[PDB]
């Protein structure tokens, strides 16, 4: 069954594949409900919309259809899924006597989003033809459509892509066409542009032709690592500024096009997306330099839509995109959405909160004030989620911070309480009470930790460890047997025979050893 | 070249066989030479030993032989050594007017030191024969005989051995022969005790019978664990009391046995001879219990030499014995020898010092006083070899012990200076100085050990690290971004592209971080 195979790995293209076979051996009432199911799993998938698209498009649901395109065509650059777009407002606009008025904008609203792909040639062609063919009557009216097929054609051959040279081509011969004289000089005015762009697109031409731009995008678990290898390339070769031009927006705009293409089959890694809004973070103060202020403050707030896009689509568990964002917008000073943005994630019902809680507390702290952070720190032990470690983090806080080690002792001790079978904090704890440097209390905890019974042996070795090393540093010889001695009798089990590995521990320090590799090898030798 | 192998690995024992082959190609004027440079590699092999002896003993020069025993017979308790020597007295002394005189104490001081050896029998026989032989005229002289050989009889039908039957069957014999009256009780009186020994001799048969006892002692580089095994079990059965017996001395005695005769093929095992040691001690003070003191301050003063031995003869390099010497010396509160066992250890030409140093310092504060410490610590310094961790441990003993932050800060600072180039030593410096929980000062040591350019930048990430660490525990948001920025530009080579998996430790504490183990796999995550 391929619904088994989804049930191990859900992202099994294998699977979808066989879903999608049958999708069509089945009328559109039925597969709708395969099609949801795929677009769901891969958003981002312009070639499984079109799936979807093209079926309900095939039964004359023309509701249904732009129903989807409003669902998808905004957010996913794919360039077919855009050309389809084209042609579904091509027929079922066709006849509306609105139609020049509509079929135009879409044309527009095409080129302005999608004209930069690679592959677009066409969309601007197509948009030409339909110009020229646009009836005019009288002289003011055609040479009014010569501004606006003249407009299309003067702003593609300066547009990277596949046939921009068929493009300028027809160019020539427009002009030509209407005025051989003029036509020298209308061509050689805009050429030298031209060849920057007929150049960049071949040098595009090249940077593309490795990349796929239809896998489905997977999170990672060959080729993957060898096509992102391609992606960055492409990214990279974007950021360099291919056209040679000392506008930065338009170089800002090629690399953001690129990111945003590469997302759409690399969308679940969480570092295209963080790199992806830095580049913008930076192209954005760069501007803020140069004195380029509104123009700026666009990709600054546009920037912070790169996270809530990622950690809102593709990527909606990811305590990594969620801090990047909280910290961008606590860079910005936007201390509101910050608090918004972590309590987002903890919103979610399965997640381990406790490094939330942790991160949350700590930008509270450091741009609120001590008490703001006692509040988070409040719904922390409020979250029967939250693990050990906040407390800890917490109790350190005030050591750090406040010089308190008043709320300190008492979070811990707070904390000791509800955590104290929890080798790693009981540690963490004793760490702690142990650089105060008090000789007396240490071993308090020492020999409370250890007979509070509290924690069960089995899971104690660390600490008699760090109490030996506690009663080697201060304390002696014989006070060192006696630990030992105990920690021995704790674990008279598996410590029997192995009383010399054993013994490497009351001597080395660092990086020392009283023995060779070799020697600490056949002693059977474990090094913490 | 069979010196080749040698060159390669000192212990080839195929080497030495060949060496050895042609040992005997040769008169033993060159052969010599190479014997030498045997038992000077396998000390404890009475194998070798025997081979020198009897190629010395073949050319007639008795006088060479004598010296060959003086200097392995004490030292290499294997039961071949041990009856050629008594071969070479039975000969050598055979003429002598005080032959018999001579003779009975070769015997006495065989069956004293080996007689325990499970394959001692003969020697025994040997010496009821040669007694048995001894002339006696008159009748205070035969009964005088007789009072002899029954006591060699007696001692030998308790003593756990192969034939241990085929001896208490002549002694039976020997009794009737002189009065077949007297003789029935004679022989039930001890029988009870030769039952419980020729039991035991059964037990002992057996634990034996897996052991080599022959293979040449080697360091530890399949079947030497497995033999390693079977030594341990030998030795434990003798620590369980076999013999079901009160007398702990006889105990002691036979599990002391055990681990001389492994040591002779495992001495190269610092476990064990701790471990022999260890139960030297023990038997020791659980003899000072039972009200048994002069007994008890033999095995107390013996276990030191278990230690001597070991560190004086197959492992003369070992810190680990060494250390566990001083140790035992220190607890035995004879402060003046640990002086020495450390400073011979120090004595020697190649060793990383370092540690010894540490020990010494360490075993000197605790037990002499502040000043005593600082002795060593000055000859620490002085002593070319020593490496940085010494003024980290002395350093810290200052804080630690006296609670001193000025010979502390000094003693790291007069380390920092000379030592300021190794990123270890520069970290344990920061790791103190930031417990101290001075925000400032901390900040202050970060930037010199990161601009004084002492430390070269490529090996200072660890660095860069605490430093961001310190940053995110105080400090703020703007202050990370300018650490960590810095940090980028450092390493501006190697952590090109790595952006993503570099922010992960902007957020992860302890066994957290905001990714999953598969998503931190694709970032390139690497954690220190």
């Amino acid at each position: 069954m391929a619904e088994k195979k989804l049930e191990e790995n859900p992202y099994d293209l294998d699977a979808w594949s066989i879903l999608i076979r049958e999708a069509q051996n089945q009328p559109i009432d039925k597969a709708r409900k395969t099609y949801e199911r795929l677009v769901a799993q891969f958003p981002s998938s312009g070639r499984f919309w079109k799936l979807y698209i093209e079926a309900e498009i095939k039964a004359k649901n023309y509701d249904k259809v732009e129903k989807l395109f409003q669902r998808c065509l905004m957010k996913v650059l794919h360039i077919d899924l855009w050309k389809c777009y084209l042609s579904y407002v091509r027929e079922t606009k066709g006849k509306l006597p609105s139609y020049k008025e509509k079929m135009a904008q879409a044309y527009d609203f095409a080129l302005d989003k999608i004209g930069m792909e690679i592959m677009s040639y066409q969309i601007w062609v197509d948009y030409i033809n339909f110009l020229k063919g646009v009836e005019a009557v009288g002289s003011y009216a055609e040479n009014q459509r010569i501004t606006a097929v003249r407009r299309v054609y003067q702003r593609g051959c300066v547009n990277p892509m596949i046939n921009i040279e068929q493009l300028w081509r027809d160019y020539n011969k427009y002009e030509e066409g209407i005025n051989i004289h003029l036509a020298k000089k209308m061509i050689e005015d805009r050429s030298r542009d031209y060849m920057n762009a007929r150049r960049v697109a071949k040098e595009y031409e090249t940077v593309m032709k490795g990349l796929d731009r239809n896998a489905p995008s997977v999170p990672p678990q060959p080729q993957e690592a060898q096509q992102v290898d391609m992606w960055k390339k492409y990214i990279q070769w974007e950021k360099s500024n291919p056209l040679r031009t000392e506008d930065q927006t338009l170089i800002t705009k090629r690399v953001m096009f690129a990111y945003e293409q590469c997302l759409l089959v690399l969308g679940h890694h969480p570092d295209i997306w963080y790199e992806a809004a830095q580049y913008l973070e930076q192209s954005s103060k760069l501007l803020a330099e140069k004195g380029d202020m509104n123009n700026a403050k666009l990709f600054s707030d546009e920037a912070a839509n790169i996270y809530e896009r990622a950690i809102s689509t593709l990527l909606k568990k990811n305590m990594l995109l969620y801090f990047a964002y909280a910290d961008y917008e606590e860079s910005r000073m936007k201390y509101e959405k910050v608090h918004s943005i972590y309590n987002r994630l903890l919103a979610i019902e399965d997640i381990d909160p406790t490094l939330v809680y942790i991160q949350y507390m700590k930008f509270a702290r450091r741009a609120e004030g001590i008490k703001s952070g006692r509040m988070i720190f409040k719904k922390a032990r409020e979250d029967a989620r939250t693990r050990h470690h906040v407390y800890v983090t917490a109790a350190l806080m005030e050591y750090y911070c406040s010089k308190d080690k008043s709320v300190a002792f008492k979070i811990f001790e707070l904390g000791l309480k509800k955590y104290g079978d929890i080798p790693e904090y009981v540690l963490a704890y004793i760490d702690y009470l142990s650089h105060l440097n008090e000789d007396n209390n240490t071993r308090v905890l020492f020999e409370r930790v250890l007979t509070s019974g509290s924690l069960p042996p089995e899971k104690s070795g660390e600490i008699w460890a760090r109490f030996l090393a506690f009663e080697s540093n201060i304390g002696d010889l014989a006070s060192i047997l006696k630990v030992e001695k105990r920690r021995f009798t704790a674990f008279r089990e598996e410590y029997e025979g192995k009383e010399t590995a054993l013994l490497v521990d009351r001597y080395k320090f660092m990086d020392l050893y009283p023995c060779s590799a070799s020697e600490l090898k056949a002693l059977g030798y474990k090094d913490v």
